[PDB]
RNA sequence: GGUUUAGAACGUCGUGAGACAGUUCGGUCCCUAUCUGCCGUGGGCGCUGGAGAACUGAGGGGGGCUGCUCCUAGUACGAGA
C-alpha cells in the first residue's frame, strides 16, 4: 500500500543528495526539469543552502517507482550538526550510504 | 589658489611710527623665434651617359597591458571547510 522510507548517509560530503536528485529525475517526469549541475532544485528548499554549496538541514521529497511510494531524505552528512540526521533515523526505516572512492568509506 | 608690493581689519607686541612663516579680505603673469633642438615638408647637387620604374635592405621607429568567466575539475590537496 504505502512505501518504505529511504535514508541518505552521505558521510564526509558524499554528495549522495545529488544522487537523490538524479533519482528524482529517473523517477520522473512526466513534467520536470530533470535537475542540473550544482543547485539546482532537488528539494533544496531554503535559501543559503544551495547558495552555500551544501544543505543546511535534511530535506524531504515524495517519489514513486515500480508502482510504489519512495520517500527519501538528504543529506545532513555535512559537518557538523549531524544530530538532525540522527533525528532522521526515527523518520525512516531504510538507509543508503554513499561510499566514497577515496580509500573506501569516509571515516 | 599659496608665498613675498602698495588698501583694510583682528589677535598680539610697541609710548608711538609700525611689526608678527599669526590670521583674514582685495589685488596689472610681457616677448613677432636668429641659432640649437624637435615635428613635418621641400629645393640643389651627388651617386659619374641620360631617363622611367621596381624592389633589396644596412639602419631607425612603432607595438608588447591585463581582468573576468568557463572548461580541465570540484579533480590534485584537505578530517571537513
Amino acid at each position: 500500500m504505502k512505501i518504505i522510507n529511504i535514508g541518505v548517509l552521505a558521510h564526509v560530503d558524499a554528495g549522495k543528495t545529488t544522487l537523490t536528485e538524479s533519482l528524482l529525475y529517473n523517477s520522473g517526469a512526466i513534467t520536470e526539469l530533470g535537475s542540473v549541475d550544482k543547485g539546482t532544485t532537488r528539494t533544496d528548499n531554503t535559501l543559503l543552502e544551495r547558495q552555500r554549496g551544501i544543505t543546511i538541514q535534511t530535506g524531504i521529497t515524495s517519489f514513486q517507482w515500480e508502482n510504489t511510494k519512495v520517500n527519501i531524505i538528504d543529506t545532513p552528512g555535512h559537518m557538523d550538526f549531524l544530530a538532525e540526521v540522527y533525528r532522521s533515523l526515527s523518520v525512516l526505516d531504510g538507509a543508503i550510504l554513499l561510499i566514497s572512492a577515496k580509500d573506501g568509506v569516509q571515516a
